[PDB]
């Protein structure tokens, strides 16, 4: 399956991203690189005050459709 989330950067810019529940966090970082040109080695992803850890999945963190991730490069 699929869902649309948001990724919000410290600049205020917020982008849509199309993910799957099964996706690992490092897979999400790969999608960000495809859309925005930020390599995964310059990304950290935060949901609701926790840093998302690469080897876990979105579903492991209770990410819902239309949730917003904050990123730090």
């Amino acid at each position: 399956g699929s869902m649309q989330i948001f990724v919000k950067f410290r600049t205020g810019k917020t982008y849509t991203l199309e993910v799957e529940p099964s996706d690992t966090i490092e897979n999400v970082k790969a999608k960000i690189q495809d859309k925005l040109g930020i390599p995964p080695d310059q990304q950290r992803l935060i949901f609701a005050g926790k840093q998302l850890e690469d080897g876990r999945t979105l579903s492991d963190y209770n990410i819902q459709k239309e949730s917003t991730l904050h990123g730090v490069r």
